[PDB]
């Protein structure tokens, strides 16, 4: 649901809203960005809709839109116009503006647009233009800077300046400034990505009304203006019906799937013109026109229907630049644990005000010392951390051939609990085999003929040759696999459309009815010389087939025969046949209905064909099932082939049970019911075919749950039952991911949180997650990879709350003795050693293998929380026995008490603190940078490693090298030897210490935890459901 909220123009009020939220302070900007609704309502007063001069829309979530004027005002939101629709006092989408004309419409239209028109209708539906608008620099470090994060960090950096620390204000802006630009290099990549992916500048000329023609720009197309096609072929700038002519279109772009796809000429009919019920007769934006030909008038033509974000490809555009909010929280309780932070922060903060206090500090400085310890607990390079980690994981993804759209999605990949998987060209070659065809005599099935070229000529041959959508593209034909080889089985050469026989009669093709995945059949009307009438062949499904044909040509064995060559794991169609009493002729031929055609047909043969089992595709699948992944197929393919390629590829491993769910439809006199029909070769799986399926969901929804928990094998399922099975799914909290490689995979891709297509070109628009690799591989190393970006997430905000944290423990310890960090060391600390390490920390890539154990979902965990504790225990009591063991040497000298810092630098004090908090910083790098089971380990980071070595080297050299950097950084040098190895000695203890605290915590917390407190149950729906059905079986 939606909703519109006019606020007419004033200037008075937009003057007072200025000088208000700008004299009182900020704040009452942060809360109008968090509530831009009392922000709106304050600039402006709400106003008559028609008046409306700026719009809020709610979907709650709140945008403004202005409300333009060209006579004409319109407004844009997600680059869909609406426009001011006079006559009902309303914003109607212009997508709806020509909505539901007839075919006869369009094909009245056939003729052209008038010019007049034609400008007329370009300010309505704007430029044929999919605009990604290209933002100037300065604009995108204006989207960038406003961030209050670096306005905090802008303040910052004025209140130390203010105070004489020149250096770190530097470091401040500096890190600002590489946290800025990586922000920008993420913005600016995926919009050149989005807009390179969108690039189209052509002319295409227009038949303008009158005969003549027109070479326009492609910009200028506007729906109902006219197109005419290269005979050539060229780029499609708009989707467009085909009034006139046939065409052969490569769709790779806009579905993935590269074999050509036939194109023809929209039917006239008194019924509203669709892009999805004449998906066949309408060229779509971005796709590739390889070669089209008029069959009557010299070139061809087209109609545009669609134009800028209307078209398909501007609606998955859309789509991409505005993605729906991604239901999953990764960091759980993210507010809770950055609170259970500022609870110790703010506790440090009391404790140093009452300390400066103590110590006698004029209220000028302690306010301003309070204010710099709060400044110290915001890392300056948290955000180029976060960016560094997303942009490292996208980087290795690519390297491996995956390409994500949205990185957020990379999370997420680490959090699926079930993929689904397409059968035919996923799990299995794309390729075929033809094992042979099964003709009839009379009412029974013949021997099966292994070469089908030795059929004597008739129906069965003639329908094996000719009952496709073949095309012959630069000498060589294309389309189906099935296809291809079915034909290449009859050796018939193709040459409306004509056949030759191999050495039989040629045969025309006098109309064809393409083959759809909904009807999951297809079928052709056919003639050649001689023949009394034309013949009807269809070629689909075994037993959708087998319904149209005649109930007495079809064998009473029809079924345990194709189910002895489908439970044997092969693909099987089946031909079928009917004369067509019509005049043979393209005349009434071409005007034949499908259904009058695909009815009452006589069954003719099985054409058996072997697909095979993809070579990676076992090994894949024994991972996932491995992990406890739940690896779940859904296929239009025949139930019994499915289960077998399940068996084969461990989907089903042989000791576990598999029961086939048959739902009988609500025939008269009888509801639906359900009959389980166990087939001999967690535990149990369950398969049922797509009717059955749908009988579950209506009839059924009480067992709907157990039947998706437990439902391994989903066969026999269309385009729109795979998308409603993904979203059942997700509705019992499942994280579902699809692994199809088809265009009938689109909505399943579309609904499921991870959507991978298999064959894709560098970048698509098709799914979230595209590969380059024909195998299923892609799956565990996306799912590899996201649990380690998890991972590096989750180790980042540790270190950096643990950097943080050091950092105030350090900056306390020194206030009570009455001095500060220093100028320089700060510098050092926070970019030398701090910023080094935390952007290499994530470089580090995934774990070669997947693990049974799921990455961490929560930051406040009893885990993190204690790990980070007890970390700072450790810390803290390093720091504190340093200052107390130099206070014993006897050769300490108190600091100057009275001056204070930085004048009092250097002291002794100081420079151990110093020392130890430096080494501790790379210490605790080194120790939340955990390897297994979700990462490598650490040495296999180059950088990083080298990073840590360097650094603890040039630490080293200062506490032991005399002189080494003592001036710039206001050191106190040490005489005493041994106390500098005794520093060393804390150093290595605390080096030691903190990493077998750390596996001592990830080894034996887990254990005390479950030992203690074990959870009753889980929230997910679908665990309530495992264990319900381990208490008690649902199929006895
Ligand atoms: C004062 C000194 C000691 C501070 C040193 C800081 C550097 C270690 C940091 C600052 C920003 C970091 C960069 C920020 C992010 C990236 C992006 C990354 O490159 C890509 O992602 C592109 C790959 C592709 O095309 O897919 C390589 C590392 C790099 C440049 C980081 C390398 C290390 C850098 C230069
Ligand atoms: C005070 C003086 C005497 C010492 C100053 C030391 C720093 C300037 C050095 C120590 C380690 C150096 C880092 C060691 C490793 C690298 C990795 C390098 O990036 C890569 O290696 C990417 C390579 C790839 O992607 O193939 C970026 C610079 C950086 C962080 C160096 C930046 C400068 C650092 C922090
Ligand atoms: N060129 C074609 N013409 C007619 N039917 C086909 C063709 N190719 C495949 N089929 C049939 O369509 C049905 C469903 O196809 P689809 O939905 O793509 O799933 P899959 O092809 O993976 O089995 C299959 O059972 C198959 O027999
Ligand atoms: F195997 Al499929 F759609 F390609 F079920
Ligand atoms: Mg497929
Ligand atoms: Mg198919």
């Amino acid at each position: 649901s939606v909703r519109l909220s006019g606020y007419c123009g004033s200037p008075w009020r937009v003057i007072g809203y200025h000088v208000v939220v700008w004299m009182m302070a900020g704040i009452p900007l942060l809360l109008f960005r968090w509530k831009p609704l009392w922000g709106v309502r304050l600039r402006l007063r709400p106003c008559n809709l028609a008046h409306a001069e700026t719009l809020v829309i709610e979907i709650w979530q709140l945008f403004t839109v202005q409300v333009q004027t060209e006579v004409l005002r319109y407004y844009l939101f997600q680059g869909q116009r609406y426009i001011w629709i006079e006559t009902q006092q309303a914003f109607y989408q212009v997508s709806l503006l020509d909505h539901g004309r007839s075919c006869d419409d369009v094909h009245r239209s056939r003729h052209g647009l008038s010019l007049q028109d034609q400008m007329v209708r370009k300010a309505i539906y704007g430029p044929n233009v999919i605009s990604i608008p290209v933002k100037s620099y300065p604009q995108l470090l204006v989207d960038e800077a406003l961030n209050p994060y670096y306005g905090f960090q802008a303040f910052s950096i004025a209140l130390w300046l203010a105070d004489h620390y020149y250096w770190y204000a530097l470091c401040i802006f500096l890190i600002s400034s590489i946290s800025i630009c990586l922000s920008l290099y993420k913005t600016r990549k995926q919009s050149q990505t989005l807009r390179d992916m969108v690039k189209l500048s052509m002319r295409v000329c227009v038949c303008r009304p009158g005969g003549e023609e027109e070479w326009v720009d492609s910009s200028e197309l506007v729906p109902g203006d006219c197109l005419v096609l290269p005979q050539e072929g060229g780029l499609m700038p708009c989707d467009a019906a085909l009034v006139a002519g046939e065409c052969m279109v490569n769709e790779s772009s806009l579905t993935g799937e590269s074999i050509p796809v036939l194109k023809t000429a929209l039917p006239e009919g008194l019924g509203p013109y669709c892009a999805e019920t004449h998906r066949r007769h309408t060229l779509f934006c971005g796709t590739l026109i390889l070669q089209a030909r008029a069959y009557v008038g010299p070139h061809v033509l087209a109609v545009v229907t669609r134009t800028g974000f209307c078209t398909a490809k501007g609606g998955l555009v859309s789509s991409i630049l505005h993605p729906r909010p991604i239901n999953f929280k990764f960091y759980k309780h993210s507010m809770k644990f950055v609170a259970a932070l500022s609870v110790l922060a703010l506790l440090g903060t009391i404790y140093s005000i009452f300390i400066l206090y103590r110590n006698r500090v004029p209220l000028n400085e302690i306010v301003i010392r309070a204010l710099d310890l709060v400044t110290v607990v915001v890392p300056p390079a948290l955000p180029a951390a976060m960016t560094v980690c997303t942009l490292y994981a996208q980087s290795r993804l690519r390297r491996q051939g995956i390409f994500c759209i949205h990185p957020l999605r990379i999370n997420l990949g680490g959090k699926l609990q079930l993929v689904c998987f397409d059968k035919t060209g996923t799990l299995t070659e794309d390729g075929l085999d033809v094992m042979g065809v099964v003709p009839l005599k009379g009412q029974a099935f013949l021997p099966l003929v292994p070469e089908p070229r030795r059929l004597p000529v008739g129906p069965l041959l003639r329908a094996l040759a000719t009952c496709h959508a073949l095309s012959r593209l630069q000498d060589t034909p294309v389309g189906d696999p099935m296809d291809l080889k079915m034909v290449e089985s009859t050796g018939w050469v193709l040459e409306d459309s004509a056949f030759g026989t191999q050495v039989p009669v040629p045969v025309s093709v006098l109309h064809r009815f393409p083959f759809s995945s909904a009807l999951q059949r297809m079928s052709v009307v056919v003639a050649w010389p001689g023949a009394t009438q034309p013949e009807a062949y269809v070629k689909g499904s075994p037993e959708l087939v087998a319904g149209l044909c005649n109930p007495e040509t079809v064998p009473t064995d029809f079924a345990q025969m194709l189910q002895s060559y489908t439970a044997a794991g092969y693909r099987v169609v089946a031909l079928a046949s009917k004369p067509l009493p019509t005049v043979p002729s393209l005349e009434a031929a071409q005007q034949l209905t499908r259904d009058t055609v695909e009815g009452d047909l006589s069954l003719l043969g099985l054409l058996v064909m072997r697909n095979l089992l993809k070579p990676q595709t076992t090994p894949v699948i024994q991972a996932l099932r491995r992990t406890r992944i739940r690896a779940v197929m859904v296929t239009g393919d025949n139930l019994q082939t499915a289960v077998t390629v399940a068996r084969g590829c461990g989907m089903v491993a042989p000791q576990e049970h598999l029961i086939i769910v048959h739902a009988t439809h609500p025939e008269r006199g009888q509801p639906a019911s359900l009959e389980f029909l166990p087939m001999e070769s967690r535990s149990r799986h369950l398969a049922l075919s797509g009717p059955t399926f749908g009988i579950i969901v209506k009839h059924f929804p009480k067992l709907l749950p157990k039947v998706l928990v437990q439902g391994t094998v989903f066969a026999r399922m269309a385009p729109e039952q795979k998308t409603e099975l993904v979203c059942e799914l997700q509705k019992l909290q499942y994280c579902v991911g699809m692994c199809g490689d088809g265009a009938n995979d689109c909505g399943a891709l579309k609904a499921a949180d991870v959507g991978i297509s298999l064959s894709q070109a560098e970048a698509s628009v098709v799914s979230p997650f595209t590969s380059s690799m024909a195998s299923i591989e892609c799956v565990p190393m996306v799912i590899r990879e996201g649990r380690c970006s998890l991972d590096t997430s989750f180790s980042v905000f540790k270190y950096m709350a643990l950097y943080s944290l050091t950092q105030f423990i350090s900056v306390l310890i020194l206030y009570t003795i009455n001095t500060n960090l220093g100028d320089l060391q700060f510098l050092a600390i926070d970019l030398v050693i701090t910023t080094t390490v935390a952007v290499l920390m994530s470089r580090t890539g995934p774990a070669l293998v997947l693990g049974r154990v799921r990455p961490p979902g929560a930051l406040l965990s009893v885990p993190v929380l204690s790990s980070l504790l007890l970390q700072m225990v450790l810390v803290t009591g390093v720091q504190l026995g340093g200052y107390f063991l130099t206070l014993a040497q006897p050769w300490f000298v108190p600091l100057n008490r009275t001056v204070a810092a930085p004048d009092n630098l250097p002291n002794y004090e100081n420079t151990v603190v110093f020392s130890l908090s430096s080494f501790q910083y790379l210490i605790l790098a080194a120790a939340v940078s955990k390897g297994a089971p979700f990462r490598r380990p650490l040495y296999t980071n180059v950088p990083f490693l080298v990073a840590l070595a360097l650094l603890s080297s040039v630490l080293v050299g200062l506490v032991l090298v005399p002189g080494l950097l003592q001036g710039p950084l206001a050191l106190r040098n040490i005489t005493d030897t041994g106390f500098k190895l005794l520093l060393l000695g804390l150093v290595t203890l605390n080096f030691v210490g903190a990493f077998m605290l750390e596996s001592v915590l990830d080894q034996c917390l887990p254990a005390c935890l479950r030992r203690l407190r074990p959870k009753r149950a889980s929230k997910k729906r679908f665990k309530q459901l495992e264990r319900e059905l381990a208490e008690q079986p649902w199929p006895p």
